[PDB]
């Protein structure tokens, strides 16, 4: 439950957190998203009065590591490389804690089809789909899911090689830009109506947020680019539905393992039927971005939720 | 097919340089030093350029300093098969045998690869999470007895016992406990025991194991002179075939990639359930890779060799 107090605990002290590495940038497709949302990180940090720096993250990073001391690693890079539990497991490794999910965790979150097949596998909901590695496969999948269909890369985000297709020509071309970016590439049948997402902050579900764009879907230009982008807080569903939208944000987030914070992205057709698309375990911290927004509504400015992450990273 | 396991394996020097990882700061340590000790000598008698790791609070120092192309991650336990050292791998740039950051995370962790297997469908025992006296109760009602206790994240039977009454129940979760918070309990199987390895896709024969030990604890592993090892097992072809191909499929329902082994028993009216598997499997001179090997006909090096190929992927 939403509880503002507890949210806040080893906020007091920013001297008590030590050395942070702010760990952002990359070598990912969203590695300019991830250096906004570090930007913002870090500087929130510093005046906030932590022992804050940055590290853009590239081939010199165990040499980094080894040379500059640190406390805490506040990990804010977007997409393989930081999400997929590759740099968590190097932080067990260099003995360095860390903010955000384990590494079988975020490992499990960055593939958006086994993250799917554990939902599945648990009776949770979550779009129908195929996947995608042949033109045979678009043709068997455009035949049992029908039109229109959202193809999306298994491990990316920020709406990277993503394309809404209403033909099995504009399928078997999703299919190979998609692939790209990676060999596993999925299609999901495509859920008409309201777009929301659900921020979760150590171990509570935040206020979720209604989306909308004159865009086909939310898509890179809307989420960082354009300006007719429509976010409404609070988002206008009645009090059953927004709990059982957050009772279930919470069941698909516990299901793979999540902790400290991440974000959930949830359709509703036009029955009402809530749809998980996937959970996002270092989400992004721009300007534009959704998280700190539902921090707001929660509560929090964007110094407080910060140092709730951090907060969180120690245990 | 012996002809695929032995791919890629006739030049040693187009390996580069290999650093072999052992050691680490798991309860499996000492087993994991005598592992990365015959996997170095192996690799330098075959004439692949090899060094060592003793891995502690030295790595990154180490990974800065020294030039590798390669690592043969031969770690035991967490910290070192459970998707850490994967990950920072990957981050160095650096190739490395075995299974990936997910499938060694998921491996690791007894319960959620029970959980998966369920989920397919597959046998294994059924079980119980101990996390207080009463869990120990309801368990206890529910299961029956014998059952033996474990932890979700060791190996080499660490911190395991087999229990025959409620008593020795709870006594046996507080032992685990020291070792995971994570603690599990499953029903007894009274029958034979198996373990299956499985190499580069391919599944090698099964091996039967005894000791006189109430089971198959640390001190049969790796002290007691009187374990028991049956390579060929004592199945027909059906039964046998039906246990390599469950392994096949336990295996696979985890993403294992490279090599591993899986640990398996029989009840007495012959059905088969799966324990758990290992991604970074032991291959000291008491260990059970290296036996299964030299059934399907590779020595100890080509078996070292076999599992750097595969890794050229
Ligand atoms: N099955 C679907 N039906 C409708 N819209 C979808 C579907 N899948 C994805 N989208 C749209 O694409 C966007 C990005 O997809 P998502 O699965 O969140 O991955 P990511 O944001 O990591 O690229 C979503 O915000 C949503 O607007
Ligand atoms: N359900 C069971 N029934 C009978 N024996 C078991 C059972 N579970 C474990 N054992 C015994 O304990 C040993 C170790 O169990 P295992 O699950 O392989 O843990 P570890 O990872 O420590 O090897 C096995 O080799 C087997 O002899
Ligand atoms: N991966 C992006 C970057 O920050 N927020 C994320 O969520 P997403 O855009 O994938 O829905
Ligand atoms: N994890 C151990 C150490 O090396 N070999 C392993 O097999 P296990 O004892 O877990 O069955
Ligand atoms: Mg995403
Ligand atoms: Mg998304
Ligand atoms: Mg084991
Ligand atoms: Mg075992």
């Amino acid at each position: 439950n939403l509880c503002l107090d507890s949210l806040l605990n080893g906020t007091q002290d920013p001297k008590a957190f030590g050395r942070v590495a702010v760990l952002f940038g990359g070598k990912s497709a969203e590695r300019e998203v991830s250096l906004k949302s570090g930007a913002m990180v870090l500087q929130s940090l510093l005046a906030a009065g932590v022992d804050a720096f940055g590290i853009d993250v590239g081939e010199d990073l165990l040499q980094r590591l080894v040379e500059e001391k640190i406390d805490r690693a506040f990990i804010i890079l977007h997409g393989r490389g930081g999400e997929d539990g590759s740099m968590q497991g190097l932080l067990e490794c260099a003995g360095i804690p860390y903010t955000g999910s384990g590494v079988l965790a975020s490992a499990l979150a960055m593939d958006k089809l086994r993250t799917k097949r554990v939902w599945l596998s648990l009776g949770l909901p979550t779009p129908d789909y195929a996947v995608l590695a042949s033109e045979d496969d678009c043709r068997e999948a455009a035949q049992r899911l029908g039109f229109p269909l959202i193809v999306k890369p298994a491990h990316e985000g920020s709406s990277i090689g993503m394309a809404k297709v209403g033909g099995l020509d504009e399928l078997i071309a999703a299919w190979r830009e998609a692939a790209r970016y990676d060999s596993q590439v999925l299609v999901e049948q495509w859920i008409s109506g309201p777009e929301f997402t659900v921020a979760t902050l150590r171990g509570q579900v935040l206020p979720a947020i209604r989306l909308g764009t004159p865009h086909t879907f939310y898509d890179y230009d809307a989420k960082y680019l354009a300006s007719d982008t429509r976010y409404q807080v609070p988002c206008g569903l009645d009090e059953a539905k927004e709990r059982e939208l957050k009772e279930l944000t919470a069941r698909a987030c516990d299901a793979l393992g999540i902790q400290g914070w991440g974000r959930a992205d949830v359709m509703q057709d036009a029955e009402g039927r809530f749809w998980l698309l996937e959970v996002n375990t270092a989400p992004g911290m721009t300007d534009h971005s959704l998280v700190p927004m539902a921090a707001r509504a929660a509560g929090l400015d964007f110094q407080q939720l910060v140092l709730a992450i951090l907060a969180d990273s120690r245990e």
